[PDB]
């Protein structure tokens, strides 16, 4: 029953309560990441394919970063199949083996969603605990920085 | 709509379907793993903290390891939360944070789920397709072994 | 008589004050960490013993990091025997050989004080400077990592 | 004059014979994968070109292996630009500089023949030397693999 | 026409507008240093020459950053000799061979217009974006630590 | 007032100023370089954008090597944004955000106009300095080299 | 008294009384490897005596595991000077300091007895546990290659 | 028939013989050590099972340097199964798969009849050969710092 | 249809079929190389054998050097089996299972007709292309040592 | 209540009590490194504050070194900002920020009272113990050596 | 009796006298190098003492380089101290332990005739082998580049 | 006019002659040991020719090591070729390109007159410093080894 010396037990539980949901979110992302790592094909494979596999590895990194932080607060971070399939709120990767364009562009909407709910996240926590913020900024960084790489894959002559 | 050069486009596609379940055993298991990583708390607590970490390195590892071999044989790998909520036959890790005792035996269970599961698979593969057996061989190794980890934590005077 | 090109010869200062505070702190915390891992004793000794090396070669790390941004500013660090015995405000660690579980405890309050000077150190820069306070955060999101490591050592069924 | 302590001075050299004809195979594609990754041209080029050297990096590494398998067995290895030209059962790649579609889908045929004839080699393998088994079975892990790759580039919607 | 979802299409063109700046800034600074890094001469030259490659590795470090950052914002960055003499707001280092107490005074005043056009930049931005922030804000911490190197080569008795 | 023993004063000189020449060249080269490396996008787009970087700390380094070669001979480099525009005898990179086919024919001929100023300050070099020449070859086998990737992402069927 | 979940009781403890046997085997073999490694002397001396080591490395490689894996089993593994000397059937290697040739020639009929009693356990471990046959198969192929090594210092002419 | 320059033929061959005396020691000891890194099991298995590989892999790495060192001197070392099963004047570790502290404790013992062997073969050295003595030294200093190790699980609360 | 800027259509076909001819060459040599390297047997085998895999690994490092140089200028490398069976004017090594002796003396002369053959194609090239040469030397400079070793295996007491 | 086998429980207590003096002496001596490393300020500024880091890096080192030794003797090391202030026989570094010169010199002092009492510490231990001499040994080679540096900068000319 | 294909036994010979020249200059020059290494005493000594050991270990490395290809020609290397003090043509380092300054100038006149020796034996070998010239070459344009850093070590403001 | 706190300013000049000595000892050993690298040739050339380059970059590593130390008692180190030739007193190495056998055994005497004349200089050195004995004992350990290796090439059957 303890708790960071510096958070009311009340400020506390209630960050915990937001990362929790972002960690369901990264568990469904870095699997679904992993899901198109898979089935991708198309002229310019090996380019996305490869590309996937740091932001996977870097995904599952900000896991254990934020459930380890979680654990730190007090409260106990849920990470099972089941613990994920309830916290989010969307339908999981729609497509199966498709071309490059196709999932990219499906991805381009999976990290929209991710980086909306995170950046909500960051502004509600300015109020409750500035460290589990800068935590989650930086990952705003690379996230928001890697969705341009899908993006820049599907664009015009502007 | 090919497939590898010397095998029936049916045994195939039986083989297929068994990597298909051993690949949502697998994402449950080192997505499982990670949980306890977690929510273990006692007196040997690094010492089992730690030693998880490489086992889940190791089964994310099988996990691309048996779909990339599953597209490579024609079918399209599943490996999105939905897809393995599906094929898995149990109840996700019911373990909050607790003992390490506790997680180790319950964890002991799941291994055998794995194991056997696996087991039967490889059986079952002597007729079908060798290397994806030799493929499978390999991963029982660690996975028995490791599991014996877990269990060596258990014993009692012999 | 130099400044960094952007803070008041005053603000300035003032957080040099406040560094200063914190790298004796440091210099105490990570001589006190050494401490006990020398007279660490117990059933499950080496978890412990060795957990605490990176701890240390981390805090050693703030120590540089803190006097080295105190120069820039323009005071002088001190972080002389002397110098930190006397900026501190507590008695140093009383455990001599003792049990793990000892330690561990009397690490915990340790990490308690030092957690809630920073914090408070934390949230005074925000109105001094921007740069001298994500440097304080960091900081925070590892010590208070580490703490749990202690804790999570000390807990019951929940 | 001598064997291995367990294989019948008949059992081997008819395993010889086998291997020197997998050696010539590797050799022939070996120098071939790297024809492809010199005249490679098209859009989406660097993506092959450098796909291919790890695959040749690595048939290499597979013809050390066998040949100083041979050699161990007792008979001779023979790689020479000559033995290779005479144990072969085609017509050297006939692709010179041309698109990356030409050479892949030239290409996914050339490891047919290579799955293939491993296959059978395998299967008639598990008569003779079990080792000399595991060995080639692994290769055709990778070759497969490696073939899908190449494949997944020619690919339409599904 | 993309632009982070979370930020008013006119936020995000103002947060580009400061960065684009901020971009020119090290490409000057960086091309600035590699220019003393070869000019200076003097008793204790190696102290020195050795001492800026870091420093230059870094800021060109902080280019491709700042850049692929103002891409993902949805306006174009601009990185040639030209665009840079464009957006910059001074006269190019004026020193030649010369001793090295001149280029460090000299480069003493550079880092001057560096940290401070930064530090404005830093506090323009927690009404903007938060993430360019952190971003910007770690760069001030070691630009302002290397004038610290700097400095410390030209002072006196305190 | 010193020099390479060997070199007559003039032809000391006259070397520098080729050099000096080159050296604002590589500038423009590698800073242009960096600025494709952001502004590219398509379907292909990774591809590219990672190839690019290795020219890039590459011809950075032929910087360096090539102005302490000139400090060395007793001229004093110039490598200011200043210096740069001025030496050159072009409009900088007059492309924006563009496709990957769009730069790459551009960088084209931005290699075209440096492998041939530099194949022409070498053959100028064998009656001055036999060095210095060797040195400006070697860069040419990779200049003109990296072209090639270039070029082999523009040709047709032949 | 636990197992592998898919093993009888019984088949299970036959697999370990024939392991314990192989690795007294392998202690008796890695330890004999380094005593010829101190006692070989001649004209190629270095070659040989280098070329021991890594085979030695391995060897004891070959132990950890496999009696982890005995362990794994729920018999006990028994790697003591004794237990060695027990279960092995012949007389630990009779030379003192000679020649090159003296040794590699009698290392020679050792790897005889080690590659034949392997080879047996093998073919009768194909009906016990497969998984502890692919661990066998493998040292098989670096035991017999490492002899060849030995028996191609003792040829002739063909 | 030859010695290091400097020794008396009888000097040199009573320090062999205390050598040869050492390595039997030393092959015990590592081969139990592994015996022990293998049986051992508790609550907090890992810790200890690790903790014992460095210190093994240690051991193995003072044979070769005792044994080399011998051989230098001009007698043959002997590390045969039956060389060790002689030199020694004990009984092989009697635990077979027990708790933690069982082996430990047993272990202690090993030490202390190790270290003690070690003590006197040192201080009887001083009048023989000063080199072959500060290379016993060293070890000791491990070989004791070790001991500390499995004795500090051992203890109470002083 | 293009070519380096600097060559005339005309010397620029030239050069290529000078390399075509060394590349083939290569293939030759490096595919020879690693024949000895495994048919070489005698007392001090391991030395050659080792010694080789090097000056192969290099060989084979000097095609992939080549060939992309001829890519590069304009004409398409051939490196097929055939290719090089046809450009070659010699037999293939008739040397099978041998001497050590035997190979080194037959490579001394394999190595004897590169030397020569690239000997002349440089002083053929500096009226060509000055690049494809300093490129061509290099090589020599280690193919000549190379064969150097192999000739210090040869001689006579002077 | 234990003690390495071999030493009296006296003189066992002996030694401990001075190595604990060695420690505190160290403890001061590299926190003092670290001071000086921070406040030095000068026109060859960087040779020394970067010189000094590996010689901190190093006392620590000799720190963990020495207190663990402390402990395997059977008496409890002390190493908090106390027991140092106690142990000690002189006043905390007197220098502020000030030049090389001033530091250095200064540093020269601290380092003869750490070299004098650790050889006398030496002396008085080849009655004690050996082994806890070989160690301080060691150290003194180094201090001794690094004091060397810190002189070195203050000469004349001889 | 032997020689490289393709050069006169008389042009061979009259390199060989031109490089054994060339290894007993460096032998001189690297081992002089050491000499100032250590007699080097003055305000900025570190700087140097550190910036010659690289120049060292690179002079030592054209050793090998050289004397290597001497044997390779079939002349026979010559470098024990006397072969050097008769090749060489003038007087050793008269610089005993000095200031900075005077080892640097001093140095920067052995560099001159090391740097002119060699600028001959080039120019002289361009009729001779070409290879023994690139070789040669490369050399000069490190020595060359070292010699400033020795220069720029003693210059005034311009 | 200085010296370590501790020695007589007669004891410290006495061991700085003694070093003088074997610093040049050192300089002929492993300048003499190159010279064999080169000159040597047989059958099992490579074996030789590479086993001594450690034992060469190793001797250099006593003599910076020695050297810096006789700086660091007071007196001034000498390692110009003209200080070797005269402290010496024998012949340098007087021969040519030889056989492996030829070299080895005279090398085998060299090292004879250098391990001797170190064991002098060791007792010697047991009543001045003790500190620079663990040093010179310490290179005996290897240099005596390294002896045995030459050694043992040069041996019958016992
Ligand atoms: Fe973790
Ligand atoms: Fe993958
Ligand atoms: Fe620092
Ligand atoms: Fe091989
Ligand atoms: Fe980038
Ligand atoms: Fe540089
Ligand atoms: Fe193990
Ligand atoms: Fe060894
Ligand atoms: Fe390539
Ligand atoms: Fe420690
Ligand atoms: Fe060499
Ligand atoms: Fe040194």
């Amino acid at each position: 029953s303890f708790t960071i010396p510096g958070l009311s037990d009340k400020k506390a539980s209630d960050v915990a309560d937001l990362l929790q949901k972002q960690l369901s979110t990264y568990n469904d992302l870095h699997l679904t990441l992993k899901h198109v790592h898979w089935n991708v094909v198309g002229p310019n494979f090996i380019g996305v394919h490869e590309m996937i596999d740091p932001q996977v590895e870097l995904v599952r990194g900000y896991a254990d970063e934020v459930a380890e932080r979680i654990a730190t607060l007090g409260k106990s971070p849920k990470g099972t199949p089941g613990a994920i399939i309830k916290d989010r709120t969307w339908d999981d990767y729609s497509v199966e083996r498709d071309t490059v364009q196709a999932h990219l562009a499906a991805l381009d909407l999976v990290y929209n969603g991710v980086i909306e709910d995170t950046r909500k996240s960051i502004e509600k926590l300015e109020d409750l605990d500035l460290v589990s913020q800068d935590l989650l900024i930086a990952h705003a960084g690379e996230l928001e920085k890697f969705q341009w790489f899908v993006r820049a894959h599907l664009e015009s002559a502007g």
